[PDB]
């Protein structure tokens, strides 16, 4: 439940934003944020899921299937956020 | 509009805020920002604003006449972060 | 206005640095602590953040550290959520 705990790069979330990054649908996150194995916060994970959904039309429908499935697990963090 | 939506180089308000970092106002936001042309979304746009609010006494009378301006145009993600 | 400044002389930017030397605080933009600028009390929240998720690390002192950031920064933190 805490914004400010940590999302490791072996789950799921991780890879996905990694993946959708190297595919520039995230794109704009704060320089290092997939170097190495450093882990991201929820919050911060929660911003580059907005910025996706924000994106999402250009995703193909693997991609948008996993924004939908990011923005379900950060719906409390992107709620905060105000999406 | 969505927080995490984009503003483009050619409205007002991006102009304005890179004007306002060359000036010194803005500043500490990411690297990058403000290299070409890029969008920068509305969420990062309002945490250079609240800094230029932060730094208004800074601002010459027409880059404060500016600052009012933009607090105005992001006032819904000024008020999700708390300014 | 969370977007104002804290300065190096601050008791909380030093504690914050002393939390990040010991491994509690990590995950920062990496200009955070060098050139003696300031940081946002945006930015010291989100550290302290960390600090409260990673609370078990800290020892005695530590905690008592955090403790006290926490009391600082509590309406940033609250407006993050935590």
């Amino acid at each position: 439940a805490n914004p400010f705990s940590d999302v490791t790069p072996d789950s799921w979330a991780y890879q996905a934003v990694s993946q959708l990054a190297q595919a520039g649908i995230v794109n704009g996150y704060p320089d290092g944020t997939f170097k190495g194995q450093n882990n991201i916060t929820r919050y911060e994970m929660a911003q580059m899921v907005a910025k996706a959904m924000a994106n999402q039309d250009r995703a193909n429908a693997e991609q948008q299937a996993m924004i939908n499935r990011l923005a379900d697990e950060f719906s409390n963090e992107l709620n905060n956020l105000g999406v």
